[PDB]
C-alpha cells in the first residue's frame, strides 16, 4: 500500500521521467499528456481542453495515492488502451516518492 516517501526523490522523478509530457500547476500548458493539476480526487480523463483516448476515460478511476500507485506500475495493465507511453515506475519506492511529491505539486 501507499506510504509517504521521499518528495526531494519524488521531484526529480517527475522531472527525469514526466515532466516532458506534464505539467502539474494550475493553469500549466498540455503538452504530450494533459496538465496535471487537481488529478487527486478528480475521474480519470477529466482534464478540461485534452483531448484523451476514450480507455482513458472508460476506466473511469477517481485518482487516489493507492490506484495511482498501481497506474503507475505499469499504465498499460491498468488501462488497456492509453496513449501514455511509460513502462512505469517498476520500484514501489519510487512511485511512493513520486506520489508524495505529486499530490503537493498538483494541489
Ligand atoms: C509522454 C511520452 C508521457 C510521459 C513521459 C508520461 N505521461 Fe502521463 N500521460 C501521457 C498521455 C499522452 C496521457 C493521456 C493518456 C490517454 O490514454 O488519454 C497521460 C495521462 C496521464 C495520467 C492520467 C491523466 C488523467 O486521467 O487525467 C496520469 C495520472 C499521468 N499521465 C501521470 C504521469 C506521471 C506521474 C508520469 C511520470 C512518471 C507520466 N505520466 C509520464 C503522456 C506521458
Ligand atoms: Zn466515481
Ligand atoms: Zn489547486
Amino acid at each position: 500500500e501507499f506510504k509517504a516517501g521521499s518528495a526531494k526523490k519524488g521531484a526529480t522523478l517527475f522531472k527525469t521521467r514526466c515532466l516532458q509530457c506534464h505539467t502539474v500547476e494550475k493553469g500549466g500548458p498540455h503538452k504530450v499528456g494533459p496538465n496535471l493539476h487537481g488529478i487527486f480526487g478528480r475521474h480519470s480523463g477529466q482534464a478540461e481542453g485534452y483531448s484523451y483516448t476514450d480507455a482513458n476515460i472508460k476506466k473511469n478511476v477517481l485518482w487516489d495515492e493507492n490506484n495511482m500507485s498501481e497506474y503507475l506500475t505499469n499504465p498499460k495493465k491498468y488501462i488497456p488502451g492509453t496513449k501514455m507511453a511509460f513502462g512505469g515506475l517498476k520500484k514501489e519506492k519510487d512511485r511512493n516518492d513520486l506520489i508524495t511529491y505529486l499530490k503537493k505539486a498538483t494541489e
